[PDB]
């Protein structure tokens, strides 16, 4: 593991400074301390840094989700759906250049694709249930059916933390972007007709 | 235009059966029944196309957001904002390999970045105010600031419909979106503390 987390990190840092494209195979290997033949034997290419790069980023989030879903932080609904909003706010904002090429990535690449619909899924999945459940105890008005909230609810944070991490004219500052989603997901969650 | 209007034309009826990319400037100009030479002429690039036709259906959708907001549509706030969203919902659906290829041009080209980029600013600004009239005339309490509750809501329903239009996994079904939509505006907009 030891050249090979060099090569994630060189090229972790390297996408601070530019997109993939103007990074080359020399360029990692480079910074990781070793050749280029050497590099071809961890990865299959720069695009496969990425992809595993993204992939840790990804199941960071997912863990750091699975370990609150674990533990009810004894607290307002609010709050819980703050929470859990706030470990992709950190995990992914943590990780903006990663984050930034790996969606870029989405368009050419259809592991990244997969890997990105996969969790995505699964995230969804988690908020219908956890919507479900507010309903079930009949803190939540049964409104739209819970899975189709889900989705537009967290494509909704998929684009807005996005734009706000690349700094998109427009986006949610940064600074607000978290008050601004947890809002949304209560309103629409608890708001009856 | 006649010979403009055929390539652009062609152009869209290709994107229905595949990417940008494998569309060639012989394939635009055989379609439009032209030279090479005589393409060169209309446009400097199959990019160019791609933007022109791109920039047709975002001024469609701005002129009928406009031809609404001349026409105060009798009716509640509901169906108010489902008129405006339907707008988007129509045309963008009117269109959907250009959307389809707009949105994946926005990475590799500045100029649809950029007109993608003003369109929003000024669907976003055109938002606020509505919220803002609303917030004055007592309908709609003052919670979050207006523009970046119109900045969310609007890029929920740029990733959200596109999402449903190319039916990605995951995606709220097409004749389930607009309802699912309108609920979050609704319930955000109008919803308390
Ligand atoms: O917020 C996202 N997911 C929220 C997640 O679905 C979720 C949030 C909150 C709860 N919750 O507290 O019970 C349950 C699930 C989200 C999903 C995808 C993202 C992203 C964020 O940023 C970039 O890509
Ligand atoms: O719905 C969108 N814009 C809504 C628009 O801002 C708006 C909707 C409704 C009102 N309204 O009724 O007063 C005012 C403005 C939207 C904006 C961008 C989109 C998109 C939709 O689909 C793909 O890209």
């Amino acid at each position: 593991d030891d050249r090979e987390l060099a090569i994630l990190a060189t090229a972790e840092n390297l996408l601070e400074d530019r997109p993939l494209a103007d990074i080359s195979v020399d360029d990692l290997a480079k910074g990781a301390g070793i050749s280029r033949p050497t590099f071809y034997f961890y990865f299959p290419s720069k695009e496969a840094v990425l992809l595993t790069l993204l992939d840790r980023v990804v199941n960071q989030a997912d863990m750091a989700l699975q370990t609150l879903a674990e533990n009810p932080a004894d607290t307002d609904r609010e709050n819980m759906w703050r929470t859990g909003i706030n470990v992709f706010f950190e995990t992914f904002g943590s990780h903006k250049a990663v984050t930034r090429a790996g969606q870029a990535a989405r368009a050419t690449s259809v592991e990244v694709a997969e890997l990105w619909s996969t969790f995505m899924q699964k995230w969804i999945a988690y908020t219908a249930a956890v919507i479900d459940a507010e309903r079930d105890r009949g803190a939540a008005p049964r409104t739209l059916p819970a899975h189709e909230l889900a989705t537009a609810l967290n494509l909704m944070n998929e684009r807005t933390l996005f734009a706000s991490f690349a700094g998109e004219q427009p986006s949610v500052p940064e600074a607000r972007v978290l008050d601004t989603l947890v809002h949304i997901w209560v309103t629409s969650i608890y708001g009856e007709n």
